[PDB]
């Protein structure tokens, strides 16, 4: 298919229209360690991605076709993946300009407080990714392969695994319709260590305990460590 098409609209329907950008927050400079506001709103980014996410995988041909078990766990376990990913996708490392899913635009020295040195990491990684040029058509599969892949506790793991290897050969065959690709996927290794960066952030900010991460991330959280 046709996936393709339906994982290109999947994609685009899930994240602001260029004319959507919201600037009036963003600030270049600033007057002059974290506080509870920084936390706050450290919180409150990774949680709009929430639903946004869901909604986008629920489009994904085949996905909601996966045990509801399977479903959750696959976005539990993606969640910080793909919030990184897009993240990285749609920002502008050039001028550290980063945009959220909602729109709002802001600067790296205005997330750097809450976020700590993660924000380093992932602006080096937007960096990288637009160094490939990868264009809609293929990240908008491998994003979906960040999700649909292989975790602990699935219950029908060779049906994650054929969708996967589907979307895998719709990737392939894009990227001939116009080396590249085993560089493309490389990213996904990468894209894992990132998140194991925003966990250690998240415990950071457990065991600091200025404000407390709201229930479904929390969960997140819990359910990913794997001890």
């Amino acid at each position: 298919a046709n996936l393709l098409t339906s994982l290109v609209r999947a994609h685009l329907d899930s994240g602001p229209s260029t004319a959507k950008l919201d600037y009036s927050k963003f600030q270049e400079l600033v007057l002059p360690k974290e506080d509870a506001g920084d936390v706050q709103q450290f919180y409150d980014l990774l949680s709009g991605s929430l639903e946004v996410i869901r909604k986008w995988a629920e489009k994904i041909p085949g996905f909601a076709e996966l045990s509801p078990a399977d479903q959750d766990l696959l976005l539990e376990s993606a969640f910080l993946e793909l919030f990184i990913l897009r993240l990285a996708y749609r920002s502008k490392p050039g001028e550290g300009k980063l945009i959220f899913c909602s729109g709002l635009v802001l600067h790296r020295l205005q997330c750097a407080r809450g976020f700590g040195d993660w924000i380093d990491s992932i602006l080096a990684f937007s960096r990288s990714l637009h160094s490939l040029l990868v264009d809609v058509p293929a990240f908008a599969c491998l994003s979906a392969l960040v999700l649909i892949t292989d975790r602990h506790g699935l219950q029908e793991p060779r049906r994650v695994e054929e969708l996967q290897n589907r979307i895998a050969s719709c990737l392939k065959e894009h990227v001939a319709a116009v080396s590249c690709l085993s560089r493309l996927l490389g990213k996904l290794p990468e894209l894992r260590t990132l998140c194991t960066q925003g966990l250690q952030r998240i415990f950071y900010l457990k065991l600091e305990d200025l404000v407390p991460p709201p229930p479904i991330i929390d969960k997140i959280f819990m359910d990913t460590l794997p001890f």
